[PDB]
């Protein structure tokens, strides 16, 4: 909206591609984020002259709770740093949320679950985040990955062939998808975008799994299978790299990720 201010940074090479080694753009035009595909000091410029806000959703039931602490206090570390963030933790029990330091700019909201307006939403944030609380930020996440719908490449299948993609492939399943589609296998546990478009994501997907659970099935991924069958007939806007989700210990660190942002807790 508002003109960018005077910023000296190297000049983008048009004929130096960024990464080589990996796809930074799907068939749809949309960008698949890579770290070296993106100077964070232009997008910080452009998403803070918006005052953009983002909420981070983490569901934190039973047991659960107790990735709480790190969870959130890695977030305080990497995740949106410099802009406004407001996280929402749906849980069973709300004394059992840590008291964590939040930095100046951002908030925690305590949602009891058990039943208990998504119209708050979109009053309050810009973007959603949707993220699995077993989880612990180790590097940048940032607004790189803001965009009106976007999914993330499961560190498991990021390297293999559609056949292999572990959709739900029972025709009587509202999630099946037969093995000559699909673009990509999405990790459930880290999806967003637009307040509007997260919702609707959401809507289609509860109603998908009523109509399954109607017809006596359930997909083999459950939530996850539903996601990758919306985001198949709905392409993500942006599709974040396995950087963005991973777990050192079952995969380690292979060359093509030049940072682990987001893994998974031991
Ligand atoms: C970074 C996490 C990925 C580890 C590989 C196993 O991933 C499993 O993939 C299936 C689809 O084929 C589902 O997405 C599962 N939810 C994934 O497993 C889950 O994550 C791993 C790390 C374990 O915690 C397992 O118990 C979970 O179900
Ligand atoms: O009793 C439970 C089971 C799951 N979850 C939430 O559901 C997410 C996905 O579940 P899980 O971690 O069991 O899945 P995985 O990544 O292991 O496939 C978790 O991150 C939690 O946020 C929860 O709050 N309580
Ligand atoms: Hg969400
Ligand atoms: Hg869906
Ligand atoms: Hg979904
Ligand atoms: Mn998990």
């Amino acid at each position: 909206m508002v003109s960018l201010p005077r910023m000296v940074y190297p000049q983008p090479k048009v004929l130096t591609p960024c990464r080589k080694d990996v796809l930074v753009v799907t068939p749809w035009l949309a960008p698949i984020v890579w770290e070296g595909t993106f100077n964070i000091d232009i997008l910080n410029e452009q998403f803070r002259l918006q005052n953009t806000t983002i909420g981070l959703t983490v569901f934190a039931i039973k047991k659960y709770v107790a990735f709480l602490k790190l969870f959130l206090e890695t977030a305080e570390k990497h995740f949106m740093v410099g802009h406004r963030v407001h996280y929402y933790v749906f849980t069973d029990q709300p004394a059992a949320v840590p008291r964590v330091t939040l930095g100046t700019g951002r908030q925690l909201s305590v949602l009891e679950v058990g039943a208990y307006c998504e119209r708050r939403f979109l009053s309050e944030v810009d973007y959603l985040v949707c993220v699995d609380v077993d989880m612990e930020f180790r590097d940048h996440v940032g607004v790189e990955i803001l965009t009106p719908l976007f999914g993330t490449l499961h560190p498991s299948f990021y390297g293999s062939s559609r056949e292999a993609f572990t959709y739900e492939r029972r025709p009587q399943s509202q999630a099946y998808i037969p093995k000559d589609e699909g673009d990509f296998y999405y990790m459930g546990a880290f999806f967003g975008g637009s307040v509007q478009e997260v919702q609707r994501l959401t809507r289609a997907c509860h109603q998908a799994m009523m109509v399954d659970q109607a017809n006596g099935i359930e997909a083999v991924w459950h939530d996850e299978s539903h996601l990758n069958k919306y985001l198949l007939r709905h392409k993500p806007t942006k599709v974040l790299s396995p950087e963005y989700l991973w777990d050192q210990q079952l995969l380690g660190w292979p060359a093509v990720l030049r940072k682990l942002r987001f893994t998974a807790v031991p």
